[PDB]
């Protein structure tokens, strides 16, 4: 099958996507500098099928160009990035360098070496603070932090690349938080945004965080608590495969990836407690001014245009996954 | 005196800005890879007063860093860029690499080595196709070509840099076309927009283009032809000195640089013919689709907030400068 490069393939979503790709007939290559990635995940999957692992940094532009000249990829699935909003506020240049700059060279290199299918892991952070509860791909791109801006800039480079080079196809995926992701800057936030609800719930259940606060229980929602968008690592993983499949006969596009509905704070707490067996401390607090009652992706486009079908839209499974991965963080 | 680095100092505006800086008490350095800039103009100024010249390419990040770690600049005036809208349309990655990417490393390097004053040469192209005849610093930033996007991206990195690093001050200058600028790639463009009219007129007078079109003479303007914004190379150069001065006692800012009025197509044509003594072919055509009657900078902010004062707001002197430099391109 086709030759695919997965950048960031040693990381959380990349390695899960790697595992799924290995069950296909594609020829698989992986690039990762192992900055956050783990070699052991890689070795463990090499004892499944063979794939080339390139321990290379995307900031070495010549090394990237040469890898691409030698290997002649048909596609790249690009996960490599720095991913923490809080860190980006403190250290914006790290985000513009590791995300926007490295991605820009990567795109130029794709163009020079005939890599004409590019799947880009973008983010819902590109929407900033959306003015609707269910965000569609057409909502304004108005990021409010350097992480969000750094990703939007790469989206815009991809768009210009495709317009100048009709043969070059990109598919951009945006999504909210993925359960089980290890973030170094979350535990130090006492009152994180509700978009990090599963991470916080997992941190409490693992005895890492002392209390979980519910900010407001009188919203116009099912149970009065906030509704947010979370996704299983294997479901966001499969959507990247679906995105590549989509680029076979279809033109460039951008898709939200999500279940098309959210989960409430109350639901996540109940599920996390049940699945972990830990009755961690939760306290009711007043509404936090500015917090929308509902913020989720509109996933109708991806359902409509691709073969993507999630199979872990199950809060207990998602919380279990987050819990298990949390203890590894 | 303060130690100042002028990136792109061998180029058109950079060399005229360098000449003005050499009159001050500042320790001046110039960085340029001579990809377009002339070492000739450099040597013939390095006679007048002594300045350090570094033939260094901004794409070499480690070399830029070594240089900055050694020299410990107090300020940078950053002109180095690729500058052709028409070329950016055909080769967007050249523009994202040479502009956004190189500038991003430059900014990180400034932060790492204490360069806490950054004057950036941006562009009216950040405004895109404005809804108003006159554009102020608060007009929406909606560039419509990769050149304009590449510059806007860098303005955004600067904004984030100063937010996370209060000691780091930036001043951004936006302006329309500078009379006399070489734009070799666009000579291959049949119908440049009216914003490039003075250049097209110069090219006709120099015999490099056979013909010049006037698209519409029935607009609601003094003489019925389009009105656009042009500036003398020495006036935009002084604005850059003013910007650095402004930063001594003030926080980061952005200014338009302009005369506060425009010049009509007809006036530019007649002045170009007068100055050059060449009665080149002018052909009158219908209105061109998308053409606003008027498009100029509101420059009231910079007048009010800085010491900047135009010295050569004279259509004849501007066309003479354009014609003289045209033959040098
Ligand atoms: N909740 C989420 O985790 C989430 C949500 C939305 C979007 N995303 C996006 O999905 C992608 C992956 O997310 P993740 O959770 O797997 O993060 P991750 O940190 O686990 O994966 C990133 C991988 O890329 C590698 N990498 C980073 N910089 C590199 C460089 N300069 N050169 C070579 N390799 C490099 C890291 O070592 C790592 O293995 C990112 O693009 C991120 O922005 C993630
Ligand atoms: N000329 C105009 O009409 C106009 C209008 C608005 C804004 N500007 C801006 O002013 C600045 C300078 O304009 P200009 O007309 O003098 O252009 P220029 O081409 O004459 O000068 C640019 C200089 O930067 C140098 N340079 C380019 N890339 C480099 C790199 N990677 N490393 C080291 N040096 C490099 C070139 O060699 C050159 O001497 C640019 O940033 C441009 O965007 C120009």
């Amino acid at each position: 099958g086709s030759k695919i490069l997965i950048s960031g393939g040693a990381g959380y979503i990349g390695s899960h996507t790697l595992r799924q790709f290995l069950k296909t007939d594609h020829e698989i290559c992986v690039l990762d500098n192992l900055s956050k990635g783990s070699k052991i995940a890689i070795e463990d999957l090499a004892a499944t099928r063979a794939f080339k692992f390139f321990e290379q940094d995307l900031s070495d532009f010549q090394g990237v160009k040469a890898l691409f000249e030698r290997e002649k990829f048909d596609a790249i699935v690009h996960f490599a990035a720095s991913i923490e909003v809080f860190e980006s506020m403190q250290n914006p240049l790290k985000y513009y360098m590791n995300n926007t700059v490295n991605t820009t060279n990567l795109i130029e290199t794709c163009l020079q070496t005939g890599v004409n299918k590019f799947i880009f892991s973008s983010t819902a952070a590109t929407y900033g603070e959306p003015q609707t509860p269910v965000v569609s791909e057409t909502s304004p791109l108005a990021p409010i932090n350097p992480y969000g801006r750094s990703k939007l800039m790469s989206e815009e480079v991809l768009r210009d690349a495709s317009m100048a080079n009709p043969e070059f196809k990109h598919c951009i995926l945006r999504y909210f938080n993925v359960a089980g992701a290890c973030m170094d800057y979350t535990l130090g936030q006492r009152y994180p945004k509700a978009t990090l609800l599963i991470k916080v719930a997992a941190e409490c259940a693992a005895g890492k965080r002392d209390k979980l606060f519910i900010f407001g229980d009188d919203y116009d929602t099912k149970d009065g608590t906030c509704i947010r968008d979370f996704i299983h690592v294997d479901d966001i993983s499969s959507a990247h495969l679906a995105a590549l499949d989509y680029l076979k006969e279809n033109e460039s596009n951008v898709f939200n990836v999500g279940y098309g509905h959210g989960f409430s704070v109350k639901e996540v707490i109940e599920a996390m407690k049940k699945v972990s067996g830990v009755d961690f401390k939760v306290e009711l607090a007043p509404r936090r001014a500015g917090d929308p009652s509902v913020l989720i992706s509109d996933a109708s486009k991806i359902r409509n245009l691709t073969s993507w079908q999630p199979k872990y839209d199950d809060l207990e499974l998602i919380c279990k996954s987050a819990f298990d991965w949390e203890k590894q963080c």
